[PDB]
Order: C-alpha cells, then sequence, then structure tokens
C-alpha cells in the first residue's frame, strides 16, 4: 500500500507538528499570564518569547515536511 | 488487521484537536485585543484566561489520544 | 476511502499553513507587547491580520 505509506508519513509529520504546536500554545498562555500579572517587560517574558519563537520554527519545519 | 481504521482514528482526533485549537486562538486574540485596550488586569481578562486554559487542556488531551 | 483520507490531509495542510501565519502574527504581537508597544498602529494592523488568518483557519477546518 504505497498510498497508505504516504498517508502514514503525512500523519507522522502532522503528529510532530501538533507536538511543537502544543508546546507553543503553553508558552503563549504563560506569556499572557505574565502580561496579566504585570511583568510585560522582564527576563521571564524574554525567555518565553525566545522559546515560543523556537517552537514556532520547529512547528513550521514539521508542517513543511507534510508537503 | 485494521490499518485504515487507525488512520481514520488519527484523523478524527486531529479534527477535534483543530476545533479546540480554533477556540483557543479566538480566546487568545480577544485577550490580545483587551491588552491593546489596557484591560490586562480586568475580570474579563481572567475569564478569558480560564477559558483559554480549558481549550488548551481539551486540545492537549485530543492530541494525546493520537498515540 | 483513501480518496477521502487524502482530501482530509489536504485540508489539514491548508489548516497548517494558515495556522503558521496566525502563529507568526501572534508572536509578533507578543513582541510588540514587550518593549511597551501595546497601543501602536503596528499592534492594530497585526490584530487585523490575525483576524484574517483566524477566519482562514476556520474555513480550512470546516472542509475537514
Amino acid at each position: 500500500g504505497k498510498r497508505i505509506d504516504e498517508i502514514e508519513s503525512k500523519l507522522k509529520h502532522l503528529e510532530e507538528f501538533t507536538t511543537h504546536l502544543i508546546k507553543l500554545m503553553e508558552t503563549m498562555l504563560e506569556l499572557l499570564k505574565l502580561v496579566s500579572d504585570g511583568k510585560s517587560d522582564s527576563e521571564e517574558y524574554k525567555e518565553l518569547l525566545e522559546k515560543a519563537e523556537e517552537y514556532l520554527k520547529q512547528a513550521t519545519e514539521a508542517a513543511k515536511k507534510i508537503g
């Protein structure tokens, strides 16, 4: 089943994409929480921002692998 | 065995994942609108944060039920 | 059966594209939140682009 293998590969790439996406979503929720507490400009916000950017790049590569 | 059935289960769980994801993204966009208005400490912000956490949990479990 | 799964995967790919666009917009908005630019016009146009990407993602997810 060659078509089955193609579908399996696309689903694998979607799985890793959703993994990085969930990490990015937790990161953005924590960033919004820090905004709520008032620490809009703090080292925690910078670290979370860089982590969200790397998660977005990883998810972008994973979604590029699907096509 | 049941290969295409497993594929269909993955796709169904991904559909639920995308549904909760879109709810979460709407919540996040309203949160950032409130940030632009300066309601980062209001009660509406807290309710939206709670709803976003709920959507994040639902998306997390829906993506966990994919393997 | 297989054609249906392939159509589902195509719609999911469109969803992932619109989703990447929305995520980039949201991260740029969070950057604007830092350094104290929560009121700039860049924030406003980024909110507009985020609404557009969100509606595109909804249309793409309805096709699944």
